[PDB]
C-alpha cells in the first residue's frame, strides 16, 4: 500500500548521502523538508509529503537505501515542527497541506 | 555573473511549468515562483547557490523566460512573487 507523507531518519550521514536527497527534483513533493540534528552523531530528520502515492521501495530509491522510513502520522505543520526542533534546517521546499 | 534573478513567463506552458518544478533543490537557497491571472502570467525569484550567468539560467528556466538579475531584499521579491497568493513554486529561504 502506497501511502503520500513518509518521516525518514538517516544518522550519521555521508555527503554523497547528503547530495542525494539535496538533488532531487522539486516537483517531487507537495511539501519536503529535513532538518541536521545533533555534534556527537548527526542525524536528518525528514518528512516528505509527495504529490503522487509513493512506495517504500520508491522511497528508499529516491531518499536512500540507508534511510529509515516509516508513513507519517499528524499534521503536515506537527512534522514540520518534529523536523525542525535542533533548527538547522537542510531543505524546505512547498508548503504545508492540511 | 550573479547570484540573484528575477523571471516571467508569459502565459507559460504544461510542459514548460513541469521543466521549472523538475529542477533540484540543491541549485537553489531560494526559490520563488508565483502564478498570477485574462491572461495568465508566471512570476519567479531565483537565488541559486553557484553564481550564474544569463545562458546557465536560461538552460534551467526556459528559453522564452524574461531573465535579469535581481534587486531588493530577498523577503521583498518573495513579497512580489507572492502577492496573487497563487504559489507554484517556494524552495529554499530567503537569505541575508
Amino acid at each position: 500500500q502506497p501511502h503520500k507523507r513518509w518521516v525518514f531518519t538517516l544518522n550519521n550521514p555521508s555527503e554523497d548521502e547528503r547530495k542525494k536527497i539535496r538533488d532531487l527534483p522539486i516537483s517531487l513533493f507537495d511539501y519536503f523538508i529535513v532538518g541536521e540534528e545533533g555534534g556527537r552523531t548527526p542525524h536528518l530528520q525528514g518528512f516528505a509529503n509527495f504529490v503522487k502515492k509513493q512506495t517504500f521501495n520508491k522511497v528508499k530509491w529516491y531518499l536512500g537505501a540507508r534511510c529509515h522510513i516509516e508513513k507519517a502520522k499528524g499534521t503536515d505543520q506537527q512534522n514540520k515542527e518534529y523536523c525542525s526542533k535542533e533548527g538547522n534546517l537542510l531543505i524546505e521546499c512547498g508548503a504545508p497541506r492540511s
